[PDB]
């Protein structure tokens, strides 16, 4: 459902299975290569899973959210 969009490391992560999320929301944070991106959900709804953790590498296109509201 929501996914990464740069090249880098989930620096902070703040959802998690069962949480409520609203559409802007931060989700989570990237560390890129020493640059600094927030992560807002690309929609509202209750998280179902929570693809990544703190701290796990990432990269454009690779999943970060599955909510049971976008199942829609
Ligand atoms: C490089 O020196 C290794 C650590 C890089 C950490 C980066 S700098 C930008 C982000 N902000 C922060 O506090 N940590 C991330």
């Amino acid at each position: 459902t929501v996914s990464i969009q740069m090249a880098g490391n989930l620096w902070k992560v703040h959802v998690k299975a069962g949480d409520q999320i609203e559409k802007g929301q931060e989700v989570a944070i990237l560390e890129s290569m020493k640059m600094e991106i927030p992560i807002v959900a690309d929609r509202s709804g209750i998280v179902k899973e929570v693809k990544k953790k703190e701290g796990d590498f990432v990269n454009e296109g690779d999943v970060l959210l599955e909510l049971s509201n976008s199942t829609q």
